[PDB]
């Protein structure tokens, strides 16, 4: 599917480029963002076309309140801010932000001038809030060392986990997305050995197996993002985490960012992560790794969003 | 997809070739140039499948007047002869052709390879009357300097724009094709600022972004190509446009060639260019480019392209 | 259709690895089989994952004997054991399989790893009965030295030839899939001509040019291999084809592996290749490669597999 | 050469990493960073091997006065701080440096990998005062728009423009290395013409041509930056600039980093540029971009470079 | 060897362009001619600069009589116009030409616009006169479909056979350089047998394997090119070969293109495959090949070229 | 470098094949073998030039034995059979082997061609005693999951390593070099942890780093091949390490290949390994992992292999 904005479902890629910004108050401001992000197509192609293998591609996200500002007339049946978490350990932030552009390539000039055009189309009329520019690391790992997305879902399976169905079909074919911008402790996650860390994700860490049943942690990363509903079913979410990071601030980060059909199955997973499940029993990840933003939009389809304004 | 004829949406590649013939006179002629292009799929695979990538594809386009020789009793709503325009110093000639041969391919090589393969099938039973070599230049830019197929549709989009539908059920899959093929001139066109030559596209030249509308003359290409009916709604083409040229000759060409499900949307584009809009206001590019083949060539879908004989 | 188990319809690829196992006649051996096939997407994924390209496939394919143990109560329309052929020259037996793996990709080391994983998984609950490394060899060559894989079908095609549909809808998105381990006599072979070897294949062998109507041998790999129905509508199959071989044994092979929608169409290729067509008149490909292996195999859609 | 520290001759690549440290006045300090850079073989190896293609380098800077504190005994012939530079419109500042990284990979996650293990085995013994993310763009263009490196010496000629030879013999496949940090004024450079761009550069932007002589301007970066003595022989530097960035800080950077045998060369460009020549005749690039840095560093050949402490 | 002019010793690339010029007689034209040849290293550079493997090249030769317009005061060696061989069967035409361009690259594109700005920079001070664009076929194939290059010297030997030495010394690193645009008739080479081909080649078709000893007829292509001194020692030359062609007009070709330090070895293997060894015994190629150009540049090394 | 046989210096490649032969006793057999071994060239470009990028490399080797049959009257100063070694637990066997051929290439296709194309030539007059088709497992890792090349030479100090030099002139430019087939217990392996697995080697499994002294076990793989004189001059060897196995045997293998201009190096290095230092402290990898084979083999430069016979 190339050069198509809100392309939700496409492949790891080599690099990353993650925009959030604010929306000015402003009248004008309101008008000038929704030229941009409804001719989103734009942009996308003048840049991503200049590759032969056309990598680049680009999801746009509208925040819950700035969507009130462009559309009151039609809602999401599941839009909203990002549900705040304060657990007895660990405490995951709901940061601002109005814009989501999640952009991929295979090449880190293409996604840097997808974002330069991007900002500069929008001018004062939006202001970047969190900039991450992320990159994969080796054989798709994080900076923790674990291969990273693994258990993903693909093709029809992504689909129906990330893609809004017959169960909404104003907004068919959109999505709801998650961000936040985790910051790793690298000396406290390096005195544990490698084998309390598999316990903590879930999996064994160089060759990326699934524990046996039997020796799975209840609060291994793993289980506690399992989710299963009474009847038996599984729900997924669709995950585009990249590393990123800065040697002379000495962070080092995970940038989470997770799509669903509906966030519930998303914030259920966070909550059973920060509260725990049974409560108490959370996520050991977190230990190790503080959530510094944290934000939730909306992904209109390619129509929806061209109809913005 | 993958090594199958009449793959009318692949995406851009890095070599092509464009042949056109005109098949003899005779019976024998008529049924030799029948087996070899309702048998395409042959010398597709017979060379496609020597490369692992399987980028190779060739869509066989067949004219007006060659066509009511081999399927008298039915036809595509909107087969003609191309039409040919007759501007006060720009004119866009109809050139002879009854086959269209547009094959891609990653390599030369391969290209090279299917164009042999099949003339040698046709032996004499036709004659070639234009052969192309194209060649992707640069970051897609055309020999004018311009980023060149940015704003061509694609996926879903690109289906509609160009493929045959419920307006035409008998050939359903099929498209409308024409060729032109343009020589540049040089000279002039470097006697222009890179400023000036904008105006005359309607993008930026290094960054390939569309000028707003308060800077985009009403006879830029973009403008001119920017087909909306009463309704409101927009109309596009798919365009795959190579470079090729020869030094010795002093030829610098852009090959043309442009897919449209109604051929009446690439006719109307072409009279705005070569007749302007308002009347007189003519596109510049023809200032500094040159059509010295026309010819248009129904392409239709596999099913279709079998049956012939 | 990425890192998704039961991929039938993937392009080739420049390694794969072709794994055949025999299952345990312990209930504990056909349940530990039965995990590990129900969730292979799982190995899939832990080594798949690992590749940006996502390159790596793995189809599962199950015997009639073993399917029998695990789903008496529903059976695919046209699940049997391989049927031994046995030719006026040429034999191909019918030899032992429960499981089939094969897996694709662009490294041999995601094949070898994928394999690792699944074998140290079935652990005692399965034997490897038969392991061939597959490797493409220059421009889509077998080691006879001909184009190999030409006119196999594609896309809409390749999916209306391999994948179980409306006629069985039980099973739909399924296939069957014939596995056949050939190894070739190399200095016979290279006693012919190019030419004669080009009328033993039907194609012209540097330019992989399908020879004429007339200088096409009766007998030809081409000839007996074309399924023309009594409406005149062509039957193709899916194969997959790979070279492998051993320098230091003298073992250079073929390994034929063909997927259908319906079996009887590979194999009645089998049987005009090996018994002729008409009788007597057999491939002559078969008096220069020799079937070690011969093996049918069920493959389950990711649904019926993913609930053995 | 492959994943051999001190490698200057290296070809351009994809992604670069350019690492600014100061030593603390501490002892141990001195000596762990000694350890450290001494066996820099170590690191470069432990992730460079990792790939295939082994494209991982990693050149070591030491600045004159930390150069001190681990060697009084023996001195490159030109080894000193970074002259700074006080012109009539234009200032380059002399900021602080001990240890220069100049990484160069065909992927960020190597690069990164590399700063990681570097950062990490000198822990507190020093500090990041500078940190480059260096990344191509486009077909070897600054963000200016402008092919960067074109004119820079290559094989023998690379080597000799670069290395210390017999001149000074005890550093001999040595090198000096300035790097200076510059930031662009977009908006500025964005109102200019393609023309007056080109005249301040000294070549055509798109077809990254030299201009003829005639058309040559006296302060055309070109221009100043040509270097030919009394006896008629030119002087050239080697130069690595990577491009970076910040979209939501809004820096658009160029990084210099020029290596020669002897610094003067590289003084009497910046004097030409910064203070002019004729004197006010400076290089107009200086009106768009600002030196935000400014460090000299040394570097020992491989030997010089094992053998210290 | 990066974007260095005159790198005769580049490995083979997917693309290169072959242009040959002949100067104007106007004393400018011997000047702006020698302003454009002389800064070679300029749009080499601006080009080639832009791609980041690096992968264009581009050598200058220059003709005798041109060279005498630019430097009369000293010669190399063994400069002359191309001689003309007239032999039983076929005849090697010298064609005219003052200037080659012999530029490679990866891509197309690059060796078209370092071709365009080369032309530009000449204007009417030159004129071109053959223009080839050669494409890389298959696996290192030629037209005729035998692997073609695979005898070449290597590094150290390379350089030994193609690069003037100790000889010469004023001229060294420079070469020489013989260009034969050569046409096939494809017609006539198809109704050989591949037997036949590999006959007149020296060497099995597919596999590219030399034949031995006593299969070698004494008039096959490897065998009259093979050029051995009174002492044993074998002499070669630096071939550069590419596929060209063009399908309306029915052009099918080969691209000869030889570099040696001394060219009396190239000329020695023309006149052996003209003229034959013993004569009259003719190399068997030249039935199915015929030249349309023939002409000798020196290739000047860097300093040369650069003081020109 | 490029296509050209007994190059000792190739970097490391995706694919590999060791092959080694016994050859036959007549004299027929012994100048079979002595023409196919001195024309390798031909073979070796008739496959490799086939291939653009002309990776194929073929280094061959001649046993201590042969090389007495074929060159009486001139030895390589060091020419011996391999020195087989009986510690308590674990050996190192010396196994039969007159000829090696060490290829290398990016692809399997090539390494197997050359090898069919050596054999055949052959032919009855040499037998196939041992045969390894070596590949690369995901980030340059054996199969005990460590990243394995780590340490090898590079370069300048690879040719003062690997090549015979001033002393023993009659062979400047050749090597000496030992193989042996290692087979792996995995499950003995897996049964250690990860820190433990570390102590083994030397390094860090993941991240491939050198233990720092102090933590650094005196049976460590690296510590024990570490080679250091009286004078404290430090010896090194060229490793191209490949792994290999078949899954239906349970044989995952390391087959270990080892360049030194003088084998004592090797030797002193394996027999630290197998009768430790001190005597008693030998090398963990050994508990798993079993050496099948143990053979030497000269490696003649070009110069030398050309002239056998
Ligand atoms: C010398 C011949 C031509 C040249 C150099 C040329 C060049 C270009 C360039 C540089 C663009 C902007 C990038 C892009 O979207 O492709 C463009 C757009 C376009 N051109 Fe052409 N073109 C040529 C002929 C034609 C012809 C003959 C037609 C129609 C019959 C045509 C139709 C279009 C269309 C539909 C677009 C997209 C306009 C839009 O919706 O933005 N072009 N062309
Ligand atoms: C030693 C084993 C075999 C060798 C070396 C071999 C070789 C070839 C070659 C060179 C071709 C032509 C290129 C192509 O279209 O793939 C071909 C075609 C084909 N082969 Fe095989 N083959 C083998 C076994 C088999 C077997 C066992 C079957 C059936 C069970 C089979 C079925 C086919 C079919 C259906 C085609 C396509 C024919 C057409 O419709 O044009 N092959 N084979
Ligand atoms: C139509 C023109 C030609 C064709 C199609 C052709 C083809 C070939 C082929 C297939 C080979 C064997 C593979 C190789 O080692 O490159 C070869 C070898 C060779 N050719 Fe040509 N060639 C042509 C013209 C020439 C000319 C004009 C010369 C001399 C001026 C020449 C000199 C050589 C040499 C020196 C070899 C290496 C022979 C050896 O030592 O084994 N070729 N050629
Ligand atoms: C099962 C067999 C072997 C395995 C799995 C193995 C593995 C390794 C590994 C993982 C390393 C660290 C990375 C590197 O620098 O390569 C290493 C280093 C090394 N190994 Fe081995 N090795 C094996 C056999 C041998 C043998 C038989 C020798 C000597 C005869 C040897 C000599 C060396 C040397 C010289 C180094 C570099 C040590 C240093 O200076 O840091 N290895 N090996
Ligand atoms: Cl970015
Ligand atoms: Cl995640
Ligand atoms: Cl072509
Ligand atoms: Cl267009
Ligand atoms: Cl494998
Ligand atoms: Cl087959
Ligand atoms: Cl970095
Ligand atoms: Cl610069
Ligand atoms: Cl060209
Ligand atoms: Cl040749
Ligand atoms: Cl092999
Ligand atoms: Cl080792």
């Amino acid at each position: 599917a190339r050069l198509a904005p809100q392309a939700v479902l496409t492949p790891p890629s080599a690099a990353s480029l993650f925009l959030v910004l604010v929306a000015g108050d402003s009248d004008d401001d309101r008008a000038t963002v929704c030229d941009v992000i409804s001719g989103i197509d734009g942009p996308l192609k003048a840049v991503g076309f200049r590759e032969l293998a056309g990598s680049l591609s680009c999801v746009v996200g509208v925040g819950a309140q700035f969507w009130d500002r462009v559309s009151a007339s039609s809602k999401p049946a599941h839009l909203h801010p990002f549900v705040p978490l304060s657990g007895p350990v660990h405490s995951a932030p709901s940061t601002p932000g109005d814009l989501l552009f999640h952009i991929k390539a295979a090449r880190k000039d293409l996604c840097f001038e997808l974002g330069r055009q991007i900002v500069s189309a929008l001018g004062s009329a939006a202001t970047v809030v969190d900039e991450v520019h992320g990159f994969r690391y080796f054989d798709s790992r994080d900076l923790l060392g674990f291969v990273h997305g693994t258990e993903n879902p693909t093709d029809d399976d992504a689909a129906d986990s990330a893609l809004i169905g017959d169960e909404d079909p104003d907004f068919r074919g959109g999505s709801y997305v998650i961000v936040q911008k985790y910051l790793h402790d690298m000396s406290a996650w390096n005195t544990l050995s490698t084998e309390e860390q598999e316990r903590v994700i879930g999996r064994t860490k160089l060759e990326n197996v699934e524990l046996d049943d039997d020796a799975q942690p209840s609060n291994s990363h793993v289980t506690l993002n399992t989710i299963v509903d009474d009847d038996g079913v599984e729900h997924d979410i669709l995950r585009d985490n990249m590393a990123f990071g800065s040697l002379g601030e000495a962070e080092y980060g995970t940038y989470f960012i997770g799509y669903a059909k509906d966030p519930a199955v998303t914030e259920l997973m966070l909550r059973r992560m920060f509260l725990g499940e049974p409560p108490g029993n959370y996520d050991r990840v977190l230990d190790f790794s503080t959530a510094a933003t944290g934000t939730l939009f909306f992904v209109p389809s390619r129509d929806v969003l061209e109809s913005l304004g």
